[PDB]
């Protein structure tokens, strides 16, 4: 029934705005939209970096960079805390999903550990611009000038997600069209190791259902962006298969040191 | 309007019939040992293989071959010669399209180029169930355990493909699905360095829209095939990395080997 897909639809974007603090409405009025009620700190420098890290609400370490440390794996390595951060935030969401609680645990880790690396860079998009990234809870600002630049085995790894976030974008979705995309990408079937499939399936087919009414609602003169949403999957696949093949040659860098055990933990 | 749609699908697959010589239901009836007006040999071993030459239309070797180009390599070889055949025959086809031969010369051949090969092995679906394959017009079938037990490389070629057609195949489209689907996959946009983009995705995006009616009117027992469907394409993607990759190792390892110009210009 269209009454229920309706349901689904609030009840979902109710648990997302709660699990989420910034919302994709005030990612973009920060962002480009005008919306200036506390402009953010602008990283577009080497300098500018260290300018700010000491008094940008950061947690790890200070602005500290000659022959103390570098840069380049400075930022990479907080996109990967950060990112920790989101996965609590997500792991609840997922919570909120009608069924999934109900799921053998087994397969609730599994969809939660394949699932996060779209998740994330899904909702990363909602953070970027075709000219930067809103950093700290959107205290800042990393310009894609900077970050397209930083040494050698990173500034390969961000550029094509700015291309990917450009596109995902153009789609125009909001929180409320987000928050079932979220749930669908969650609810897959298709991930290694899933012990009971049917469940699982039967809860996407739901909540594919309720996206597409909601697509349909909330974009009626977009033209089969239900379709169009649905087939950036593989953008994101991709993105994430490309994420852990430069995750992996990382492990050619920061390596043999005795200081990172129960950090290197904290971070798999 | 609906009525234009289903007229836009009578096409697609008219064109389909005109342009592809086996079809789906022409191979699942000879698949069927049921259906034996005329079943296939079977090749399931080397003496298979090798009293096969006699049995159906190999040009290729029959005796030795450890010393006067291996088995594992006139199988590959054949292989490409079907790759060259369906490249000709999806060509043939993408001109039937609706817009098609008025886009940017250019893109024409780019829309080409990325998809020839995610259509050669949708359709190369239709000609195998979890045992093996059809091969020279449904002639032959070669089995799934043969072609995985032959040198180190070209043992693994075939293996993934067989993976995505027993998931692929469980979909049970049928010939008029797959000529919708087909186009699609042609009239993407998402491809890499496309001049014009729009008017490709005012196509694609009316196909989508013969597909979409195609699924409810032709598997109305179903739901969200049409979604399943377009998920199916990541499937796609992933096989095609796979594959050229592996295709980069035999150019290394076998020097002497070429690789069709066709073939070779669609690579990169
Ligand atoms: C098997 C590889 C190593 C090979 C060796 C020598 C000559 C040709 C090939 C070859 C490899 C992959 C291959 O797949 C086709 C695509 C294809 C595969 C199966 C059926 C239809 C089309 C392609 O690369 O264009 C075709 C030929
Ligand atoms: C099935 C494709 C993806 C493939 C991948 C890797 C290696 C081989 C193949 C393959 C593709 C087409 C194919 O069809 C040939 C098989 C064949 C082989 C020897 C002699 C006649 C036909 C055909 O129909 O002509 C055989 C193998």
């Amino acid at each position: 029934e269209s009454a229920d897909l309706r349901a689904l639809a609030k009840h979902l974007y109710d648990s997302y705005i709660k699990s989420f603090p910034l919302t994709k409405a005030k990612a973009r009025a920060i962002l480009t939209g005008k919306t200036t009620d506390k402009s953010p700190f602008v990283i577009y420098d080497m300098n500018s970096l260290m300018m700010g890290e000491d008094k940008i609400k950061f947690k790890h370490i200070t602005p500290l960079q000659e022959q103390s440390k570098e840069v380049a794996i400075r930022i990479f390595q907080g996109c990967q805390f950060r990112s920790v951060e989101a996965v609590q935030e997500i792991t609840e969401y997922a919570k909120s999903i009608p069924g999934f609680v109900n799921l053998d645990l087994n397969d609730q880790v599994t969809l939660l550990k394949y699932g996060v690396h779209e998740i994330i860079y899904t909702m990363l998009a909602s953070l970027m611009n075709k000219d930067g990234v809103l950093i700290s809870e959107g205290q800042g600002f990393m310009t894609r000038e900077f970050l397209k630049s930083l040494r050698k085995p990173f500034g390969d790894f961000m550029e094509p997600k700015f291309e990917f976030a450009v596109k995902f974008n153009a789609l125009e979705l909001d929180d409320s069209d987000l928050a079932i995309f979220i749930a669908v990408i969650i609810l897959s079937g298709d991930r290694p190791g899933l012990l009971n499939v049917k469940p699982i399936e039967d809860i996407q087919d739901n909540l594919l259902q309720a996206l597409e009414l909601q697509l349909k609602l909330n974009h009626p003169e977009s033209s089969q962006l239900f379709a169009k949403l649905l087939q950036k999957m593989t953008d994101l696949r991709q993105i994430v298969t490309e994420h852990v093949q430069l995750l992996q040659v990382i492990k050619k860098t920061e390596t043999d040191m005795s200081l990172h055990p129960l950090l290197q933990e904290i971070y798999k």
